[PDB]
């Protein structure tokens, strides 16, 4: 299913950044989900919640302007980010990377 208050991103020096994945939203669910996060994994690669930039990590961090993700395991074509939580089903979001360019596709909790 959709999970279409996740629709943007923003690209950033070797990170990509999810504005609407933030953990002061407006909306109870994002943020319940967002302070909850328990794990974000890049193409199966798993990252870790960095004490800091992400720029060409695998690593992610949340703070006031979203989620902030490094590329370090993105690769051209079809990109998949799984983001776990403690009470919500997993979101899968979609990622389309061409001539060194992110692209949005999707945020779903698939089946």
């Amino acid at each position: 299913s959709n999970l279409s208050l996740i629709t943007k991103l923003s690209q950033e020096d070797g990170a990509i950044l999810f504005p609407e994945i933030d953990r002061y939203s407006d909306n109870k669910q994002i943020k319940a989900l967002t302070q909850q996060i328990t794990k974000v994994t890049v193409n199966g690669t798993v990252y870790k919640d960095l004490i800091s930039s992400v720029k060409d990590t695998n690593g992610w961090v949340s703070n006031m302007t979203g989620l902030h993700l490094g590329t370090k395991a993105f690769k051209d074509g079809e990109n998949t980010i799984v983001i776990s939580s403690k009470g919500f089903e997993d979101v899968t979001i979609t990622v389309t990377k061409k001539d060194g360019q992110i692209h949005f596709v999707s945020a779903k909790q698939k089946q």
